[PDB]
């Protein structure tokens, strides 16, 4: 999420690919 | 962390030093 940002949606971009995304919140949020 | 950067290790760098990188994020879980 830090090396990317949020534009537009999944549907109106040409040749879009899928994956998942690593928040590193996640980990840091698990200890807490 | 908002004003670094993580790259490396310390082995690499010519001269790096040690020092305290506040982590904003720590005490707000915390608290």
């Amino acid at each position: 999420t830090d090396n990317t940002f949020v534009s537009g949606n999944c549907d109106v971009v040409i040749g879009i690919v899928n994956n998942t995304v690593y928040d590193p919140l996640q980990p840091e949020l698990d200890s807490f």
